[PDB]
């Protein structure tokens, strides 16, 4: 019944999917095993689709324009999801399908392969600036979408640096009201800030937009580059390339959380921590001296 | 004679430093025992020094400014260490000392303790952008300082995308014969791009300089704002902080390692990778599966 659900899923029954979903969210080592053999079952099915991960700080409008996207994307004939990595009118709707960093991007990672299968083809996944939650969602998604602010000099109030070098597209949000003419310098700004940061880029300099996802402006042009990033991108042999490189570096980071987690959470290193951190934050024991004995008192109590 | 090498390092002794430095830099099992021993017995001498970085592309000129620097300093009373992780006026003064990632960056931060402790009140680092490198350096120093170029919409060619976000100060060197002026609007672009990813930055905003290396203008200028840096960082209590942190995070990454070692490492898991490697990359086998079999060929030939 692995093979069951696999063919149910496939399929496209409706009820299959969440169970499925709860399948792969399960972390009782006994749903892991069949999980993964479910997703090695439906793995082939899936990939037709474009994943898009979308940022920005709390209440720049995120929700808010998904909600919005996914009713453009409907009305033209897709079928769309929305996972959140920590709506009503869209929710509604039959082609739409509403949803430890590690642990929830492991199970994110795993539900796309499921929604992919069940024939979704837009995927599109929210995170906010919890901890590295936007680098986990720019390395499971093909294109990353970035939500600022539409006020010149404060575009990026609130973002964590480094978050604009993730950004395959950069939107400036709330064009509106009084801020119109703003709205467009803002913009120009960032623009600038994007031709320092990738002076002599041949294949895609991030473009900046404006939108006023309240009053549905400007959805469908980024929609529009959305899609001219994934032709660019497929042109170029490096759509493909991408997906491929982040499913051996996710097998990887995989491989080190197995390992780490052995001496990360044994209850007796979580006891001894703070004063070997003390220790060394003092300048009373090495580094290096600390690490062993953090290796020593995991392997005697593993 | 760990505790003798000790004594003679923490009194000047000339000869006694390359001599730790080389038991510091062996990789040698029982020389490690012996280094870390040492540098416990040398961590109380150590941090009286400040720990600047500095990066850039090839040819930008780092060399230069940093043998005009360390002569600006010697001139100053200091006495000035220049490490590189991958200047003969500089090196004949007697109050100069010139000399796997992972492997290079412990015998860097462990050399910094040896020198510390030899009276060395200024420790320049100098890197370039292969792999991780910049992250590396950033996570050793007290002031991280990147050097580019002084062209208007050029001043970052051939920087890794993310090092921007490094710098606590950023240098447009090169600010001579025909580009004077330009300099200065290359500066202001830089400043601009800044003020965008700092925007409400209370401490320390980044500041950028202009620089002629070769013509030695703007290097005091330059060690000025360093310790301007170090001034600001230390009357708000980070200063200390930043190296608790660092510290302390370099312990983990030791651990990490450690344990990442043993797999990586492995020649079987070596044989088999590209294989594994190429069924994830084909969708013939999941991430968490190849993850698995990677663990149990280990496992098994440990
Ligand atoms: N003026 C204006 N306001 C907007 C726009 N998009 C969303 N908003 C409003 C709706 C909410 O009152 C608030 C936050 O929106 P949200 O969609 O919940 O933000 P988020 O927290 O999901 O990012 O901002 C917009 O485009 N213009
Ligand atoms: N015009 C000009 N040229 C400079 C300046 N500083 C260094 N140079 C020259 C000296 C070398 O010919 C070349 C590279 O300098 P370098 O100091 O070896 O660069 P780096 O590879 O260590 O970064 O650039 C400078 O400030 N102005
Ligand atoms: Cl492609
Ligand atoms: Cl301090």
């Amino acid at each position: 019944t692995v093979d069951g659900l696999a063919t149910a899923v496939r399929g496209g029954d409706r009820a299959a999917l969440p169970r499925a979903i709860t399948l792969v969210e399960s972390t009782r080592p006994d749903h892991r095993e069949q999980a993964q053999q479910l997703l090695l079952r439906l793995l082939p099915d899936s990939g037709n689709a474009h994943r898009v991960g979308i940022t920005g700080v709390p209440g720049v409008g995120k929700s808010t324009a998904i909600e919005a996207l996914g009713m453009h994307l409907i009305e033209r004939g897709h079928r769309v999801a929305v996972l959140a990595v920590d709506m009503a009118r869209l929710a509604v709707h039959p082609n739409a399908y509403i949803r430890t960093l590690g642990g929830v991007t492991r199970a994110t990672r795993e539900t796309v392969v499921l929604l992919e299968a069940a024939g979704f083809d837009v995927i599109l996944i929210e995170t906010v600036g919890v901890g590295q939650s936007e680098v986990a969602v720019a390395n499971m998604v093909d294109t990353f979408v970035l939500l600022t602010l539409a006020r010149t000099g404060d575009q990026l109030q609130g973002i964590k640096k480094g978050v604009l070098e993730l950004a395959d597209i950069v939107v400036v949000n709330k064009a509106d009201g009084e801020h119109h003419k703003e709205a467009r310098l803002a913009a120009r700004e960032l623009s600038a800030a994007i031709r320092l940061i990738y002076p002599r880029e041949a294949l895609w300099r991030p473009p900046v937009l404006t939108m006023s996802a309240v009053e549905g402006r400007g959805l469908a042009e980024l929609w529009d580059t959305v899609e001219r990033h994934r032709q660019v991108l497929t042109g170029a042999g490096e759509f493909d390339a991408r997906r491929r490189d982040q499913q051996v570096d996710w097998t990887w980071q995989l491989v080190r959380d197995a390992v780490l987690d052995r001496v990360w959470s044994n209850p007796t290193v979580r006891k001894v921590r703070s004063e070997l951190e003390r220790r060394v934050r003092a300048g009373e024991l090495t580094p290096a001296l600390a690490a062993q004995q953090i290796l020593e008192i995991a392997n005697l109590t593993d």
